[PDB]
């Protein structure tokens, strides 16, 4: 259950707290790219990083988050 924005792959988790975007990452912290989406949605065993602020390894990755949670009401 993974989508793609600004050619990477993000998925989502929640509870009772809050609806939290992850993106899949290589071995080496680079996002996968979408041109692998087929494959990440078959063998889910990747590297995935909660959105967060605080994470600074990942560049625009504030505002590839701030688009996965836009897409959940305007697409
Ligand atoms: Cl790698
Ligand atoms: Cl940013
Ligand atoms: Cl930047």
């Amino acid at each position: 259950n993974f989508i793609c924005v600004d050619d990477r792959l993000f998925s989502y988790n929640f509870t009772t707290s809050g609806i939290k975007a992850k993106v899949a990452v290589d071995n080496k912290n680079v996002p996968i790219p979408c041109s692998k989406i087929n494959e990440v949605n078959n063998n889910k065993d990747v590297d995935t990083l909660y959105c967060d602020k605080d994470r600074d390894d990942i560049p625009g990755f504030a505002r590839s988050c701030y688009r996965a949670y836009s897409d959940l009401f305007f697409t």
